[PDB]
């Protein structure tokens, strides 16, 4: 069974005693200082094609909810960018706060922002999401900050089913959600080798930041809180601040893929 959560006696302070690499040198999320993070020319264009990707269900897994996608052929996949090779969709979630002052897991020169989603894909060369996180190459991940502002249509569909999965092991059929709803106007974006940003935490992602964010509602961010921590039959906990604080960048070079403001050259 797994210790492992977000609060004070289980919370990401406490991670490394069951997985050590919680204080490894390429872990994730990580503050993006963008006049570090520097323009590189040898970026290619990111390619996200999400036309026909095929959702399937979305799961309250007790630290999150997971929208699942069919990851059994090309459809749903990322290209180009930082990424050699073709990685498919396999599910996207989201880390948010207990107030709309935070939630993201990255940061944009110490800015938190409401909430962030990742988009989780795993690259084709090794089979499964299994064999894949097991590899440096394995998993690339999309991140998008939410800025509270004007509903977002894209998300609606999501914040709709909500209430059908309030505690941890619920899940209901999600077919036909269609995540180009959930992509900003412009593709620029920083990268950086990392993490996944829980347990097991292994140092397999290739992440993809988005710089633009995409809208969401002060009432729709309050539907996510409305989940729980807990299953059926517990007491209540809130699902709130399931994020990790951001990690040492160690050695590691986070490339933008497009000239900063802070830039000069
Ligand atoms: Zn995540």
């Amino acid at each position: 069974a797994h210790h492992w959560g977000y609060g004070k006696h289980n919370g990401p302070e406490h991670w490394h005693k069951d997985f050590p690499i919680a204080k490894g040198e390429r872990q994730s999320p990580v503050d993006i200082d963008t006049h570090t993070a520097k323009y590189d020319p040898s970026l290619k264009p990111l390619s996200v094609s999400y036309d026909q990707a095929t959702s399937l269900r979305i799961l309250n897994n007790g630290h999150t909810f997971n929208v699942e996608f069919d990851d059994s052929q090309d459809k749903a996949v990322l290209k180009g960018g930082p990424l050699d090779g073709t990685y498919r969709l396999i599910q996207f979630h989201f880390h948010w706060g207990s107030h709309d002052g935070q939630g993201s897991e990255h940061t944009v020169d110490k800015k938190k922002y409401a909430a962030e989603l990742h988009l989780v894909h795993w690259n084709t060369k090794y089979g499964d999401f299994g064999k894949a996180v097991q590899q440096p190459d394995g998993l690339a991940v999309l991140g998008i900050f939410l800025k509270v502002g004007s509903a977002n249509p894209g998300l609606q569909k999501v914040v709709d089913v909500l209430d059908s999965i309030k505690t941890k092991g619920k899940s209901a059929d999600f077919t036909n959600f269609d995540p180009r709803g959930l992509l900003p106007e412009s593709l620029d974006y920083w990268t950086y080798p990392g993490s996944l940003t829980t347990p097991p935490l292994l140092e397999c992602v290739t992440w993809i930041v988005l710089k633009e964010p995409i809208s969401v509602s002060s009432e729709q961010v309050s539907k996510f809180r409305k989940l729980n921590f807990n299953g059926f039959g517990e007491p209540e906990e809130p699902m709130v601040d399931n994020w990790r604080p951001t990690q040492p960048l160690k050695n590691r070079q986070i490339k933008a893929s497009f000239k900063h403001h802070h830039h000069h050259h």
